[PDB]
């Protein structure tokens, strides 16, 4: 009964699907400054 070698590959698509865009899909827009203006 091995460990850390079965449900790992899932981390290469599941964890990459979330927790990655959550920190670049909202605030990042406030960085663009395309049509915001003060």
């Amino acid at each position: 009964p091995p460990i850390s070698l079965d449900l790992t590959x899932h981390l290469l698509r599941e964890v990459l699907e979330l927790a990655r865009a959550e920190q670049l899909a909202q605030q990042e827009h406030s960085k663009r400054k395309l049509l915001e203006i003060i």
